[PDB]
């Protein structure tokens, strides 16, 4: 048999149809075809009082979308007596094997049914539904001479890995609580179901911390080439927790230490030897900073922050990074870490790391480690602890540069095209771990705007979106390129500014 892989587009990139991605475990078609009209419901259904309350929350954020593009307005019933042309969401009867995630979605002539385990696996399910109708669905704007139509079809559907997540930098360049719940809205679409927002770093500090109020009056003034910054108030990051939670998606909150600090030593001089503020930082230089490992006030501070983190993020996990601590000793870092995994597991947190956090011997075998590296050798200790993985590639670096000759982006991972970034699976990166996902990771060092976050990450987070939930062994770039070909008018009607891949 021949093979082959897949070259440039020649002449360019591409770039009753249902556009699903990521590709669900079974799709079948038959005759026939279920019709939206301005006279539909969504019916909601549970096993008790509570789910369908939870239930009609989630219906109701169907309606919402469903009237933005039709001009109606669907409203939503608790009933399990769905009428000729209604949509019914329901989990009495689930299939368990597909867990919380999974769902069964069946679209006969007269209705619509999402049958799932969870009110989570509902709201999965839902953003699969939005796929099935046809482009035009997704206008935030009322589209006319568009038939809402769906196909006779039969959906079974469950995620691959339960960690599929995104990760914003907002200390190398600051985005407003409007552009991170939009980059939210975007992702939950593809079924990503965790956001980690990296928000502190050496050109900026980006939460409220009241008991260290300089970390805001001094530490959050710039960011990379020296722009105003910003920051969130402790009320903005509760608002954009509680958004996710809308969408099932859980907020991992980062302060990163002992590493990549300087914004905090820049705002306060007693955490340096000598007693002074730091110079803020408005470079792109790495590795440099450090907390002090053996002082005290560290750790003081450290507890003071982790508190007033933990009061307002109820995700179970922190994230304490832990990379490129270049400027602490070997001994300092393993002393280090162990005692802020103390100070986090106190306060009722588990720690997420990355590399080579998890050889701390303060490590237990509840925290986890993100793995950005993927050596040999990345996560030997965190593997004979027992500590769950996250996997995050060159593959899923999504600041790379698609191509050489990219506007924005990185390069020290190479290019990662839309192909690189679907062409790899999270067992490449690390045997024998207990792999709990897959995160994208968009450092910011390069980007101002938020058409720059659309071009890397539309349609580079779509791959690793498929490659997170979608089994490896249904995963094809044959097939996912020509799929994205077809989507591509629904990501110009979601308004994202997305770089047209000549792979693609
Ligand atoms: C975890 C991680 O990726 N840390 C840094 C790696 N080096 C990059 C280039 O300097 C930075 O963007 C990341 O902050």
């Amino acid at each position: 048999h021949h093979h082959h892989s897949s070259g440039l587009v020649p002449r360019g990139s591409h770039m009753s149809q249902p556009s699903i991605l990521p590709k669900p475990v079974s799709y079948t078609v038959g005759s026939g075809q279920f019709v939206l009209t301005k006279n539909a419901s969504i019916f909601v259904a549970g096993n008790n009082v509570g789910e369908t309350d939870e239930l009609f929350n989630i219906g109701q954020a169907l309606a919402k979308k469903l009237n933005a593009s039709t001009g109606y307005t669907i409203s939503v019933v608790k009933s399990n007596q769905p009428t000729a042309g209604s949509i019914y969401l329901t989990t009495v009867g689930g299939n368990a094997a597909l867990g919380n995630e999974g769902y069964d979605l069946i679209t006969t002539s007269n209705q619509v049914t999402l049958t799932a385990n969870k009110p989570e696996g509902v709201f999965r399910g839902n953003q699969t539904l939005l796929q099935l109708l046809p482009a035009g669905i997704e206008k935030n704007t009322v589209v006319s001479g568009v038939q809402w139509v769906i196909p006779h079809s039969n959906i079974s559907d469950k995620p691959e890995y339960e960690y599929r997540g995104l990760m914003l930098d907002v200390a190398r360049h600051f985005f407003t609580v409007d552009e991170v719940k939009r980059q939210i809205d975007l992702a939950s679409q593809y079924k990503i179901n965790k956001f980690h927002m990296h928000l502190s770093d050496d050109q900026g500090w980006r939460i409220e911390i009241k008991s260290w109020p300089d970390l805001i009056e001094i530490g959050s003034k710039g960011q990379v080439g020296g722009g105003p910054g910003g920051y969130y108030t402790q009320e903005q990051f509760k608002d954009i927790v509680s958004y996710a939670a809308e969408r099932y998606i859980e907020v991992i909150p980062e302060i990163d230490m002992p590493g990549h600090t300087n914004a905090a030593l820049a705002s306060y001089g007693e955490l340096n030897p000598d007693g002074k503020r730091k110079a803020m930082r408005t470079d792109t230089a790495v590795g440099y900073s450090t907390l002090m490992p053996r002082a005290e006030i560290t750790y003081q501070f450290v507890e003071d922050v982790i508190s007033e983190l933990a009061a307002i993020s109820p995700s179970p996990y922190i994230h304490l990074g832990g990379d490129e601590s270049n400027a602490t000793s070997a001994a300092d870092y393993d002393y280090f870490f162990g005692r802020v995994t103390a100070i986090a597991n106190s306060y009722g947190k588990k720690v997420v790391g990355w590399d080579p956090s998890d050889t701390s011997s303060g490590a237990t075998s509840d925290s986890v480690l993100q793995n950005w590296t993927c050596s040999a050798s990345t996560g030997t200790a965190a593997k004979a602890k027992g500590m769950k993985v996250i996997v995050s590639p060159a593959n899923a670096y999504l600041d790379m540069k698609y191509y050489s000759d990219s506007p924005i982006g990185l390069q020290w991972r190479g290019f990662v095209n839309t192909n690189r970034a679907y062409n790899w699976d999270p067992t490449d990166c690390i045997k024998g771990a207990n792999i709990y996902g897959v995160e994208s990771t968009l450092w910011t060092e390069t980007f101002v705007t938020q058409d720059h976050l659309d071009y890397m990450l539309y349609p580079k987070l779509l791959s690793n979106a498929e490659v997170g939930w979608t089994a490896r062994g249904d995963r094809n770039w044959d097939d996912f390129k020509e799929r994205l070909i077809e989507h591509t008018p629904r990501l110009q009607n979601k308004g994202i500014k997305f770089f047209a891949d000549p792979i693609v």
